[PDB]
């Protein structure tokens, strides 16, 4: 496939809800969108980095620069027989997996479309519907927490994830467990702990959580391995998994027994397939993470989540929970705990251009 | 892709040289050949198992039974969206990777053909010629060894592999190394050693071999890991690597630092790609192994050997060194240390049915 | 002993009950039977492999080929002073322990008969009755499970083994434990788990099961060792123990604290004696596993189960639970939890030839 | 087999050479001889313990008391189906393996005789001649050492063992190695070192010795394991290997890579066969050790040395190097590096009662 042209845009998309972060509260998403054109087809890619480096180090500004002035010029007009070629073309540039992912994923979409197949089929998927889990923030009280969990269980979610922190973990989780003895419950420890809190984390073992996500430093594997050795509960890694080498080291160290997969965090689908092979060979369950994606990112996530190693519910809930209006024509809605994979070749969604234009803050067209 | 029909044959092809084994000297290959038919296309697969279980446990008879009465009946006429679907269909059957490989590799060929692409492109390859290494059995003398090695070096081979054994390792290898200080030299220790021979093997460290292949038991990883920790020379695993789980365990234990990849030994291309991801994530070099294949197998090996993790020369020399006449129309011949990947969709070779019929000992046609 | 002739048969023997497997439900056994003739005596061997490679990799077809065309021709007419000679004669052939076991065990029977002694006496046994345990599959409900366990306890079984799987383990086992506080209870985890399920398996520690059999991969030792390190409950290995070297590695790794011995799985009595020496030297209890054997296999198992290291009840229950008609004249029936060892030289049972002929699907006589 | 009666004697046989020990120079062997009578047959056993506890803790006096007043009274007239029954009968008595060995080995002889077979055949042997190595004490000089070694090499011995000690190891061994570059050379470090001497011992790695025997404490495994990890030369264990449990622990710790087997040190053939299974399962070579035995012991050693795991030459040289007259009619003489196993049922030798009576210091006959 020879990429003939590319269009990069920065969009500002309003969120239906408002959520708090480590730097105030966020109410909108600034999204880097990429369209790749080749052989009369169009591949789509969506950035998961934000304006501030809060989840991790990249920003929309930094990724925009790399894509516009380094990565697209590197691949425009080049004959790339497959996604591996694209990966090798970007190999000299260190880090920046999310910026690379926008292009790598858009290209995988374009390639799958040129092959005439749905993306999941090309990636090696084995299902066309994904189980849905939900994530809840820290609530004002134990009562409020039970209320929210009960409603989400009534709606059909197949796993409930609750945010915790020192001083707000055992009691609230224990109350939920007692009220819902058979619910699949997980904790998002949000890198709010250190090995100093080992006893507090071990205390959660009696609650039978499916896993405790990223309790220690966001870029750590060694201390998580020390922690995991002491817990019967699986430690699930998210921010620490930036690529296949880290996944390999996590397995060698025993740093986590469950992996949260976010393709963009990893650098794209090529890297995700490598992580999938690694996890599958070690019996490590995978589930699809969410990053408040608009329709393009959500569809990419759904196609990748069809792989055999994804055996646990992912954060791929209805687009309507996030956006009053999504950027694709499709209504990506789940029901009875399942989210179908959008039909069609590639990622199976189509941009709603007039709306996209209306929410474009900046744009640039480049041709080979 | 739905497999509409399949033809299985057992062929007998005389080799141009005498091949020493653990139970006799082999002069012919008994080959299980598979043709898969679907959507007007033909996928080709070739078995690497033999009449006797000498290299490993499978036999032509055992594999013929599984393919004819178990595997083909299970997949004939079924909708297989991709190779992963085929993998899952055969999952209930334990072991027998070479028997599964005939079908799985023939299917990958058919699938790539249905996608309209060369197999290497679908597998993630990044090159179209593979570096060629040569293998040498134990010679009557050191002078003879030197003579043969010198000849192969003049011929352009990029790696020389010498079979060794207790009592015939250090002096012969040391003589070759002194005569050819810059040559890439390798040893095939042929499972001829035990940890009792640790000293003899460690003595080879001074010769700067590129790797020592499978010196200990054919189904071991633990003792090889103990050996590897004592040697600076990389231990290369062959028979021990039967699948991705063994490869993951080899990485955890440090059982070897180079992997010999034989797709059929692993169960096919799907399994090889998983091993590739694992090796690549640990910086473990791969090279394509050989099993005296006729043209279909040699072509499959070439397409897989194009992947990025294959960084050392493979046993993919000219078909003419093996056969007076091969079963494919193409002349798979190397030149100046390089073997081109045959062009065309899928594996790129075509069977010469008239010659195939003349060397067919048995055949069966099956349709959905 | 010089083997003068051998007769191999494939029999189809109806099962009184019908049991479910990983590929539908089975209702009959396809049995490879071997008769070895020498010095006017006859040794008997029975294959435990089936038509499909579900328990492990071998099949009746694959073993038939090896015995008829490779192994019997290798030993017919050869002077074999003892079973060790037979083992060395087959050493060049890798794997296929069950196919080798048919011949090795038949020969051990013939040898013991030529020595004029019962097989147990020659193998080093110290008892003439074996304690009997029973194995139950997954039942429709906890109530049904209690019902079945209670009846088997009334009948006098000395150990009850219950099949479990993720989602069906703690609650059912806990209910049985509570209803029968002093019963010897074990779990057959049927390779249905991975290290991901560590917490679920550790949770069983409070139930005081005598052991949990083969919870992880069928060909694994490394992950079972990691699991065992976390459990007070002994992990019992079955499929992973394919020979003495694996038993040695299991001891080095601490992969299991109890071993299920199935002589055919191991390659025969010679290999079983080696495993017995290894286990006994590490204080690892042994018990006799069952593979739905007809009278020949059951008698072999009983004679081997007399060894000192077998300190726990085995799956050697009455032949009448399996067959409406067995292939030997003897009625191998247990009572009050004990199964006597059949009397006479060698394995002490005699073929009921007319019946055997009636259930023969194929046969072949070969002479030296 | 029921032992109907037993005759125990203490003999004194003058040696043809002076034997250096830790407390005097020995010129005579004081031998505990046992004759077991049953079913008209006679089993022979010979003690390897001496008057002083120099090699290990037992003495002729201590062993005489145990056999005469404890072991024989316990087994006389009892039905012993096999050697395992004898083993269990003596189980309550701790240690004293050499005293138990006289009875256990005499019983194995009687049992094999009752079965009508050569002892090696019943033990699982696969050969009828054993390779012969020779031992040399510390000589007055390096030249003397060279002279002796040269002579033994001309004589056909297949391994040369040289006693060494701190201050007399590297230079003497290096001189021998230079003079005989191809000779199989071994060292008997005689428990003369400690980990304090790690450097002196590691210095020997360059000499390519086949093994270094028992350099550290006679009852140690832990320190030898620490030493072995630092040496490429295999450490060979002798005094430390008192039974199968110690052998299992030596394998777990990696305390040695070669085992010297002396059946009496181990408690007999039953224990030796267990050690054999352990060593074989770990690829640890065995060789038959010597204890200056008269003909009965030398014959027992030869029959046991036929087992497959014995792959290195043993100290089983000609009886004539030790005795002007031996206690058996047979002339146990080696030729061209090989010692034949004496023919006949059991150990194959016959006592010359007249000579035995002349060298008897004490005797006692006991009947059931």
């Amino acid at each position: 496939m020879r990429i003939e042209a590319a269009e990069l845009r920065i969009l500002e998309l309003p969120l239906k809800f408002r959520f708090e972060t480590s730097f105030g509260v966020q109410t909108k998403r600034t999204i880097l969108l990429l369209r790749l054109f080749g052989e009369g087809l169009e591949g789509l890619g969506e950035g998961v980095m934000e304006r501030l480096p809060l989840y991790r180090e990249e920003t929309v500004a930094g990724a925009r620069y790399l894509l516009e002035e380094v990565f697209l010029p590197r691949v425009l007009g080049r004959d790339l027989p497959n996604p591996e070629a694209l990966r090798e073309a970007l190999a000299p540039f260190r880090g920046n997996p999310m910026a690379k992912a926008v292009l790598e994923m858009a290209f995988f979409d374009l390639w799958a479309k040129a092959l005439g197949r749905p993306l999941w089929q090309v990636l090696g998927g084995v299902r066309q519907a994904v189980e849905v889990g939900v994530s809840l923030g820290i609530q004002p009280s134990v009562e409020d927490t039970l209320r929210v969990v009960e409603r989400h269980l009534e709606e059909g979610y197949r796993r409930i994830k609750l945010k915790i922190k020192p001083g707000w973990d055992y009691e609230v989780l224990k109350a939920v467990r007692e009220a819902f003895p058979e619910a699949t419950l997980t904790a998002d420890a949000n890198s709010a702990y250190s090995l100093a809190n080992l006893a507090q984390l071990k205390r959660l073992d009696e609650l039978r959580l499916d896993y405790i996500e990223q309790p220690l430093a966001y870029d750590d594997l060694l201390d998580h391995a020390k922690l995991q050795r002491e817990l019967s509960t699986p430690i699930c890694l998210d921010e620490s998994l930036t690529g296949a080498e880290k996944a390999r080291k996590a397995i060698e160290l025993g740093a986590g027994r469950v992996f949260n997969v976010k393709p963009a965090r990893l650098g794209g689908h090529g890297e995700s397939l490598r992580v999938h092979a690694l996890a599958e060979s070690a019996g490590i369950p995978l589930w699809m993470g969410g990053m408040l994606e608009a329709g393009v990112g959500r569809a990419h996530n759904l196609h990748l989540a069809t792989l055999p190693g994804f055996t646990k519910p992912g954060d791929v809930s209805s687009a309507s929970r996030y956006w009053e209006e999504d950027i694709v024509e499709e209504a990506l809605e789940a029901k009875d705990g399942l989210m179908p994979v959008p039909e069609g070749v590639g990622i199976g969604v189509h941009l709603k251009l007039p709306f996209v234009e209306r929410v474009t803050l900046w744009q640039r067209y480049m041709s080979a």
